[PDB]
């Protein structure tokens, strides 16, 4: 089956990191053959799930545009299930999906104290993986709703565990990274240690990887709640801890998640996804 040479060529992008000291492709525009993989993956009849939580104001601010963009650019030409998690199914924008997309919607409870987090997405995702997603898909992406697909976000992103380089900090040094530094947090990453700064707005992998990613992240949040402590960037900090203990088998370039208000540096040749309004 697939080997990296078949789909991935680092030397079409030599400026940027394209491989990692543990041999994981960092996927950049111009570095990947979608055609090959589209073909390779279509034969295996893979199915890609996309979870996205949207809660309160976020539902009407973002969901419609998310699902619409996804419908157009996410794993085009492969079955894709959108798992929409919302607090209020009444205001589900409920767009028109195209070939190979379908969705499942789930009512989630809002943030239950007082004031929760609210990620808690980690517990729900893992719950859903066990209940149905492991049965439903070969690869699952978990994404923040307040983003937009700008171009093909395809099977070049697929892998055992897939992480996204947060746009700001992709050039940064490991010790500039906004990891949780407080040794009391389960999310704790020493200064010194640190591979990349991973964005929580997109992680993915097989349902089994993602189950573990999420179960570990949640255990982190949970132990932190027990120690009345709250990681700097909440779930993104645990993700970063997790992805340090467990190196992602594939990493996506800030091109797969770009903040347009960080500009447009040459290094960003096609924007697959971007943050919104």
């Amino acid at each position: 089956k697939l080997k990296l040479s078949d789909w991935f060529n680092p030397f079409k992008r030599p400026e940027v990191v394209t491989m990692t000291k543990w041999k994981a492709p960092v996927v950049w525009e111009g570095t990947y053959n979608r055609a090959v993989l589209d073909n390779y993956y279509a034969k295996q009849k893979i199915t890609v799930g996309l979870t996205v939580f949207a809660v309160g104001r976020y539902i009407e601010h973002y969901l419609e545009e998310f699902l619409t963009s996804a419908n157009k650019h996410f794993m085009v030409g492969h079955p894709v299930i959108f798992y929409i998690m919302v607090d209020d199914v009444s205001r589900m924008p409920l767009i028109e999906l195209g070939p190979l997309r379908s969705f499942k919607v789930f009512k989630i409870k809002p943030e239950k104290r007082w004031q929760d987090i609210s990620m808690m997405r980690m517990k729900t995702i893992g719950e859903h993986i066990v209940a149905h997603i492991q049965h439903e898909v070969d690869f699952l992406f978990c994404m923040d709703v307040d983003q937009v697909f700008q171009d093909k976000f395809g099977v070049e992103t697929l892998g055992e565990s897939v992480a996204q380089l947060q746009a700001w900090w992709y050039k940064a040094d490991p010790n500039d990274f906004t990891y949780e530094r407080r040794k009391e947090s389960a999310a704790y990453i020493p200064f010194g240690e640190g591979d990349f700064y991973y964005h929580a707005a997109i992680f993915g992998g097989t349902p089994t990887q993602v189950l573990n990613i999420t179960q570990e992240c949640f255990k982190g949040i949970l132990k932190d709640k027990k120690n009345d402590i709250e990681a700097q960037w909440h779930d993104e900090s645990h993700l970063n801890k997790y992805f340090l203990l467990n190196k992602p088998t594939k990493i996506l370039s800030p091109e797969y998640c770009w903040d347009y208000h960080i500009g447009l540096p040459a290094d960003i040749k096609l924007v697959k996804m971007s943050w919104q309004t």
